[PDB]
């Protein structure tokens, strides 16, 4: 490693992560399972009625957005995010002390799953979870290999598994 690229941990952050894998965008558009999303990793709704969507979208930014939105507003609603999939593992019985095991890096892979899916949604993993707390990495890896998350859209999923195996920032460097 060069002086450069020990520095690039100290760049990179859970907001860093969930921005490469969600990208930036300003005007509403469908994510890759054909749902409403904006901004950085917005899901707005799951209804196919762009008109839900818009108004999913006045109320969270409280204005007249007609599907389009500022980068600080982006910035904004994704702290919101973030903030709600931190939370959402550390009131929970089960994810909490899993998260607590984890090193910071996998501490970040953490949210960003749960941001993508939801709490339940990750707490389901019932075997990945044990896997993750045993250091088992490898096999957590591969089992969340196995899962529609990842398989129906395996770009935006990709990098997170390469985070839990691995523990580091690799999957993000040159992009
Ligand atoms: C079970 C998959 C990974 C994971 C671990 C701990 C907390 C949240 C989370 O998504």
């Amino acid at each position: 490693p060069t002086t450069e690229n020990l520095y690039f941990q100290g760049s990179m952050n859970i907001f860093e992560m969930l921005r490469i894998d969600e990208g930036l965008r300003l005007k509403i558009y469908k994510d890759c399972e054909g749902y409403y999303t904006i901004g950085i990793g917005h899901l707005l709704t799951k209804s196919p009625d762009l008109n839900a969507a818009k108004s999913e979208l006045d109320k969270a930014i409280g204005r007249n957005c007609n599907g389009v939105i500022t980068k600080d507003e982006a910035e904004k609603l994704f702290n919101q995010d973030v903030d709600a999939a931190v939370r959402g593992i550390l009131r929970n019985a089960k994810l909490k002390p899993v998260y607590d095991s984890l090193d910071a890096v996998r501490r970040c892979a953490a949210i960003n799953h749960v941001f993508q899916m939801g709490v339940t949604g990750v707490a389901g993993f019932t075997n990945v979870l044990r896997m993750l707390q045993q250091k088992r990495w490898d096999e957590a890896a591969v089992n969340l290999a196995k899962s529609r998350w990842y398989n129906q859209c395996p770009d935006r999923a990709k990098r997170v598994i390469t985070t839990f195996r691995t523990g580091t920032w690799d999957a993000y460097k040159n992009l």
